[PDB]
């Protein structure tokens, strides 16, 4: 047959930021519970902490535990539309502020950018999808916390 065109290491090396999170989209609608997760906080700001929060934790799962910069930028993404557009500004603001980052060439090499965006959109709705048990665990506290309210340090159960 005789088909191996290499074409250059990367396919095209210019626009991927946003290819990226278009190849986010399709794992992203493969886990609608991740709108059930902006379902769970009906405020801006907090929306921009939980993209600061499920994004440290998805960088873990991708494995760029730089999300001090993504985070202080995901937040201003989702953030920036915060109450106005939909859960699709949401994630397209968290998907291209993940990629914005990805794309400075770290792990983005313009042949597995929809690959790693895929797998960041599942990773951090997993997270967004897993940590609706942790934002709703006001009832887990009112059994586990209570019990452990034997290591008064400030208050009884977080601070500041």
């Amino acid at each position: 047959s005789g088909a191996t065109s290499q074409a250059a290491s990367q396919s095209a090396s210019s626009s991927y930021s946003s290819a990226f999170a278009q190849a986010a989209s399709s794992a992203l609608a493969t886990s609608s519970a991740i709108s059930r997760a902006f379902a769970s906080v009906s405020s801006a700001s907090a929306a921009s902490s939980l993209a600061y929060n499920i994004g440290l934790s998805a960088a873990r799962s991708l494995g760029i535990a730089s999300d001090t910069a993504l985070a202080g930028a995901l937040a201003q993404a989702v953030g920036g539309v915060g109450a106005g557009a939909s859960a699709s500004a949401y994630a397209n603001a968290i998907a291209r502020a993940a990629g914005q980052f990805l794309a400075t060439q770290g792990v983005l090499n313009a042949g597995n950018a929809s690959a790693l965006a895929g797998s960041f959109a599942r990773a951090l709705s997993a997270s967004a999808e897993s940590q609706s048990f942790a934002q709703s665990q006001a009832y887990q506290q009112a059994s586990a916390f209570q019990q452990a309210a034997a290591q008064s340090a400030a208050q009884s159960a977080s601070r500041a």
